[PDB]
């Protein structure tokens, strides 16, 4: 019951969400933790979040980051915004992606290694 | 009159400073339009950053973005925070760069371009 650009996202593979966005693991994880923070609201363009989305979108992707670092043992995180078509952006709705990065650095999954993941994460945010 | 790290930056290449953040051009850009947006307090990593400052770092990345995308012509904007010494980060001081992304896509100038670059996008600020 999120919404992510034209997909709906089932609630068991998202762990956080707040007044305002919302995070969830990937279907794709590039790194272990790879994991995406989108604002509730379905815009294509970071422009078009207003100030307090912005706000929002940013302090839970510092929280997210947080956790992902710790669970999935990085060192460090890389957090990416492609913000627009020229920028790489496949899937049409804001978001971050924050990954997990340590020294020196398929792997897809499925519907339920990706909600036992979630749920994992869900832990943190108790 | 801006710390960057432990680099003190010139005002003539600082084109925004808000409450909690400024924004300066680059002496390497990347790609034309390359700029870095920084919380004015020097923490080197994001989960140092009070609330606040989380806000407002990115409310003013958003306006920093807008600018630079229209001033250098570019049809998109990746923003990329490079959080942590596994992650890329050379200098110890949070920020943002922000990057004008065009279809398909040294550089390196003085101080005097630089500024000259800086006053250009103050204009958009006014
Ligand atoms: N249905 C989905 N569930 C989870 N992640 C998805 C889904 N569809 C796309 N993604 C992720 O969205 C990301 C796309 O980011 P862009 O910046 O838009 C490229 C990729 O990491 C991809 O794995
Ligand atoms: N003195 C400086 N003035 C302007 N930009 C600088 C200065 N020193 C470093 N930078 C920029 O800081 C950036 C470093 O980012 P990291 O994520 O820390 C790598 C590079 O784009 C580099 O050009």
């Amino acid at each position: 019951s999120f919404r992510f650009g034209q997909h709906l996202i089932k609630p068991s593979v998202v762990f956080l969400k707040t007044e305002l966005s919302f995070a969830l693991v990937n279907r794709k994880p590039v790194v272990p933790g790879h994991v995406l923070v989108c604002p509730l609201r379905p815009v294509e363009r970071f422009h078009d979040l207003r100030p307090d989305e912005v706000a929002d979108l940013f302090q839970t992707t510092q929280r997210v980051g947080t956790v992902v670092e710790k669970h999935f043992h990085g060192t460090s995180l890389t957090f990416s915004m492609q913000d627009g078509p020229e920028a790489g952006q496949t899937v049409k709705h804001v978001h971050v992606h924050v990954l997990p990065r340590k020294a020196g650095d398929a792997s897809w999954r499925s519907e339920e290694e990706m909600a036992a993941e979630a749920a994992a994460l869900r832990v943190y945010f108790q």
